[PDB]
């Protein structure tokens, strides 16, 4: 029989995904994360398995995929996905529990941008990698590793591009991600979903929101802000597309950038990156590769 799910023992319930239940399990003596889907969720399981098996996807800042498998308990079949386990869990959880140093903030922002740049990058060759857009980037979908760096997770809603024909591998539905992090063009449905670059640009808007969440938690001289989700000051919990659209598209508001972020170079660099991810016009936003370059130049300066 099989050598994956058969030999894994579930230990602790982690929580529920969009589809699938998440667990901490033990495989060959090591801790692993397991996501379990029912038979009726096969389409969601298969699509996530497909994204994680993309040629050349592996990267230090992308969740490490182990395997897709099935497990029959004698009554029903379970569809499994197995990955590396990260004890800190999400960046959302990490930022709620802790404050970070200037060094800590740059490590989190650089690692996030490096993972997104890798996802977004097309690699030519026999073992080429297609460009991939996430479509649901948020702090709850980024995990924090023991070394204080991030890895991008929740790849189930991703879209992949074929550069030669300029085609996207699936027929994309509108507004699939988390409403709070939807880019202006997604909220007002002006996004041209036939152009792959549109999805990459919408991911950068969401990454800007995540950088704002991190920067709030950066403590200098014991001074920092409390943890908040972006737009906590303007929309209810679980906002609708309409509530977000009125704020982001009509009133044209963005998360507030505090005055204290101008007192420190690292916070001035982060604040400038945010403003340049938040442009209503996606074509004006920075690329993930440009952000990675800016933050790498900053990490080198701070001696991280
Ligand atoms: C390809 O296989 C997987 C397996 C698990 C997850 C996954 C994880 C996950 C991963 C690693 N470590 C942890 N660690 C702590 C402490 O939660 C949690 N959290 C989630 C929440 C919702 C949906 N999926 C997930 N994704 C993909």
């Amino acid at each position: 029989g099989g050598t994956i799910a058969r030999t894994i023992v579930l230990q602790e319930s982690i929580g529920k995904g969009r589809f699938g239940e998440v667990w901490r399990g033990k495989w060959r003596g090591e801790e692993v994360a397991v996501k379990i889907f029912s038979s009726r969720e096969e389409r969601s399981w298969f699509r996530e398995a497909e994204i994680y098996q993309t040629v050349m996807l592996r990267h230090e800042n992308i969740l490490g995929f182990i395997a897709a498998d099935n497990k029959d308990n004698g009554t029903w079949t379970q569809l499994w996905l197995v990955s590396d386990y990260h004890e800190h869990g999400s960046l959302f959880d990490y930022l709620n529990r802790y404050t970070v140093t200037v060094e800590g903030m740059i490590k989190l922002a650089l690692s996030t941008a490096s993972g997104l740049a890798h996802l977004h990058m097309e690699i030519v060759g026999t073992q080429g990698k297609p460009a991939i857009a996430h479509r649901d980037l948020k702090s709850k979908n980024i995990l924090v590793k023991k070394n204080g760096t991030c890895c991008i997770a929740d790849l189930g809603l991703a879209v992949r591009h074929d550069s030669a024909t300029d085609t996207i591998d699936i027929a994309p539905n509108h507004r699939v991600g988390t409403k709070r992090y939807m880019a202006p063009e997604v909220l007002d449905d002006s996004i041209n979903m036939k152009h792959f670059e549109s999805f990459k640009r919408a991911d950068i808007y969401a990454m800007g929101l995540v950088f704002w969440e991190i920067a709030r938690r950066c403590s200098i001289g014991g001074i920092h802000e409390d943890y908040q989700l972006p737009y906590y000051d303007l929309v209810p919990s679980d906002p609708s597309v309409e509530e977000m659209r009125k704020v982001v598209c009509e009133q044209k508001l963005r998360p507030n950038i505090p005055n204290r972020w101008q007192s420190c170079e690292a916070l001035r660099v982060m604040a400038k990156i945010m403003r340049e991810c938040w442009y209503a016009n996606g074509a004006a936003r920075l690329t993930a590769l440009r952000i990675k370059k800016t933050l790498s130049q900053l990490s080198q300066q701070e001696g991280i």
